[PDB]
């Protein structure tokens, strides 16, 4: 899933 990394999204 797309999770939020402070300023951008990232896939787990």
């Amino acid at each position: 899933s797309w999770t939020w990394e402070g300023n951008k999204w990232t896939w787990k």
